[PDB]
């Protein structure tokens, strides 16, 4: 006779709020209190109000909490290697970044949900663009990730989720640069990066998907 409340918790039931998404999914198109959860099964939009692939207490960070991060880069390289791999060695590609936080700051959103991604650094008309790359197919962008993009992107940014080659890749287009509030010091950034060993399989990743960089970069 310990029941009498466990009956009562399920407080709120929820199975109905799921919908379909067609793509080429540009994220404007948000629905408030929602996320997207990519399977096999389709492509779909389900709230965390009935989504119970959730994060079950755990938190993630702000667009403010990003922009902190990107301000301390030169601190954190080794925690950030996955993202400075995406230049490929370059330091145009790099000094570009340092005017552009939204950069950062969507990686690094993309990067506390979704540990196991690709990004790809490219750059036209004097403009950087990310294309970060989905390793599992078992693709799911929370709520929380999700809005924060949106107010780390606005204005300039027009953030696009696309599967090619039966892999999901979030591409993100810078269309204007507005200068930044904000400045790094590039020089202790750009020798840091050179003093950084280039694994051999992360190169060799690359060239994974030369078949497929390419035709993304295009824009
Ligand atoms: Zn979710």
């Amino acid at each position: 006779p310990e029941l009498e409340l466990k009956y009562l918790n399920m407080m709120k039931m929820a199975i109905t709020g799921k919908e379909s998404i067609c793509l080429p999914f540009n994220f404007h198109s948000h629905r408030q209190h929602t996320c997207l959860d990519i399977s096999p099964y389709g492509n779909e939009q389900v709230s965390r109000i009935a989504c119970t692939s959730c994060e079950d207490n755990r938190i993630l960070p702000t667009a403010s909490d990003a922009m902190v991060a990107f301000i301390n880069q030169t601190s954190n390289i080794m925690k950030n290697r996955n993202f400075y791999y995406g230049f490929c060695k370059s330091s145009e590609l790099l000094k570009l970044s340092t005017n552009q936080p939204p950069i950062f700051q969507i990686y690094y959103l993309l990067h506390a949900a979704n540990h196991d991604i690709v990004p790809f650094m490219h750059a036209e008309d004097g403009r950087l663009h990310m294309h970060v790359i989905f390793e599992n197919p078992d693709v799911h962008i929370p709520c929380d990730c999700i809005t924060q993009m949106l107010t780390a992107a606005r204005e300039d940014y027009s953030v696009t989720l696309n599967i090619v080659r039966d892999h999901v890749v979030i591409s993100v287009l810078c269309h204007a640069v507005s200068a930044s509030s904000v400045k790094i010091d590039v020089t202790i950034l750009q020798r840091k990066i050179d003093e950084m060993d280039i694994p051999n399989d992360v190169s060799e990743s690359f060239e994974r998907y030369k078949e497929l960089i390419q035709e993304l970069c295009q824009s």
